[PDB]
Parts: structure tokens; sequence; C-alpha cells
């Protein structure tokens, strides 16, 4: 709950430190795990929904900056339905493409961090991504 942000930031980390042959895979997964972690959020405690949105939601302002201002006015489980943005990540599996050696990189590595929040994006992951390996 209060841990979201370092899940994340533990994450995110990882990725921006990783090998240039994989950091472009990784980047991808970034967003959608993001925007997940993040509707989640606003359903269980919306004060935290807002810091996380606004720490993490600058990472993705080149290539998403329409969608993440559209998500601002998004501060209740009311809003959330409400939001044409909110709803089309709710209703589908976001599709993703990415090789086998990095979804395995990265499900190794929320793996050796389940404590620190490695569960939860994997648990993201799992019902709210739809990879399709290459």
């Amino acid at each position: 709950p209060e841990n979201y942000i370092r899940a994340y930031s533990m994450l995110k980390n990882w990725v921006d430190s990783s090998l240039e042959i994989y950091k472009p895979e990784l980047s991808y997964i970034m967003y959608p795990i993001f925007i997940y972690l993040f509707l989640n959020l606003v359903a269980k405690n919306p004060v935290y929904a807002r810091r996380f949105f606004d720490r993490f939601s600058p990472d993705f302002k080149d290539f998403h900056g329409s969608e993440i201002n559209r998500l601002f006015s998004v501060n209740s489980i009311d809003h959330i339905k409400e939001n044409e943005v909110a709803s089309a990540f709710q209703s589908h599996k976001y599709r993703i493409t990415m090789s086998k050696t990095t979804l395995n990189l990265l499900l190794y590595f929320l793996n050796e961090n389940e404590s620190i929040g490695g569960s939860l994006i994997i648990s993201v992951i799992n019902q709210h991504l739809d990879p399709n390996i290459v």
C-alpha cells in the first residue's frame, strides 16, 4: 500500500541500469505496470495514488503524455469508470511483445525481491499484461 512507490522504484532502478540490449523491452513494460499499480492505488488510498502518479508519470511524457494528462482527474473508484483512458486500461489486458530472456530476466528479479514488492509486480503482470513472447 504505502510500499507501491518502493516496489516500482526498485523495478525502475533495475531497468535503468540494465544492459542496453535489454533496456528497450524492459522500458516498454514499465508504462502499463505504472498505470495498473496506480489504478489499484486509487481504489485503496488516493493520497498515495497521487504521490505515486506525480513521482513516476513524468517518465512517460514523451510517448504517453496525452494519456497521462487525462489521468490527473482520476482520484477515486467512481472517477475510474468515468475516465475513458482508465476504462480502456481495465477492460482488457495490455498487449506487449517481449523476448523470453527479457520476461525471464524480469520475473527472476521480481522473484528475488518478492518481500520488497516483487510479488505485487508479478501479480500485475500476470493479470493485467498480455505478453506476446518471442
